């Protein structure tokens, strides 16, 4: 409950490796506080709110449906799906990938959604025609997840991700609908509890995604804020260390805890 830079200085300390933090505020895109703003970071499946970001952007140009049904074989998949690997006989719609990938971080969801936009390079060329120049994806899951430093693939900065993500969800690049369609799947995320959700207080909004790498790495991205509606983005990204799961994640929220408090 430190001073919130503080507290992500600390959690280096304790963790080794990196950590990268940055708060924008939404409504202005403002700066509000930063650590390693510009250092690079693997996103892990962090990208999953950027590819869905891209399929999005194909609905509204009128290249792709939501309710688009995709089937695929016991071949395609991949570890850890665990909505996907449970509609093999009737498939999954493009909106159901999307939720599958943002809300559970299903892997082959992710997979079968980068194949409907072309491919990691598809989703990089997405991000640059959109004016991030930073933030690139190279591989598929689950390789993507390497973490080799200093290994420039599949990463982003804190303030690339917030400042992309901010974008997506309050610029004119998408349409109102797929706007909020981007930010309702991110409030519907399962698999995040232990970390920013777990310093939220009542009443407030939070609209997330999470990424892990088996070692050294952890991440989330957020749109948060108090009274229901969200103010405010954060970034958090973790690596380079050999801390445990349980670890990385108690330092994340930690982190939350801090900059709830300190608002
Ligand atoms: B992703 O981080 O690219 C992917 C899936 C995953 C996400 C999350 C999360 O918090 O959103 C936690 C765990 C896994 N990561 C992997 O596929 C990676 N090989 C992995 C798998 C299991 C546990 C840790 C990392
Ligand atoms: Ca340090």
């Amino acid at each position: 409950h430190p001073e919130t830079l503080v507290k992500v200085k600390d959690a280096e300390d304790q963790l080794g490796g990196r950590v990268g933090y940055i708060e924008l505020d939404l409504a202005s895109g403002k700066i509000l506080e930063s650590f390693r703003p510009e250092e690079r970071f693997p996103m892990m499946s962090t990208f999953k709110v950027l590819l869905c970001g891209a399929v999005l952007s194909r609905v509204d140009a009128g290249q792709e449906q939501l309710g688009r049904r995709i089937h695929y074989s016991q071949n395609d998949l991949v570890e850890y799906s665990p909505v996907t690997e449970k509609h093999l006989t009737d498939g999954m719609t493009v909106g159901e990938l999307c939720s599958a990938a943002i809300t559970m971080s299903d892997n082959t969801a992710a997979n079968l959604l980068l194949t409907t936009i072309g491919g990691p390079k598809e989703l990089t060329a997405f991000l640059h025609n959109m004016g991030d120049h930073v933030t690139r994806l190279d591989r598929w899951e689950p390789e993507l997840n390497e973490a080799i430093p200093n290994d420039e693939r599949d990463t982003t900065t804190p303030v690339a991700m917030a400042t992309t993500l901010r974008k997506l969800l309050t610029g004119e690049l998408l349409t109102a609908a797929s706007r909020q369609q981007l930010i309702d799947w991110m409030e519907a995320d399962k698999v995040a509890g232990p970390l920013l959700r777990s310093a939220l207080p009542a009443g407030w909004f939070i609209a997330d995604k999470s990424g892990a790498s088996e070692r050294g790495s952890r991440g989330i991205i957020a749109a948060l804020g108090p009274d229901g509606k969200p103010s405010r983005i954060v970034v958090i990204y973790m690596t380079g260390s050999q801390a445990t799961m349980d670890e990385r994640n108690r330092q994340i929220a930690e982190i939350g805890a801090s900059l709830i408090k300190h608002w």
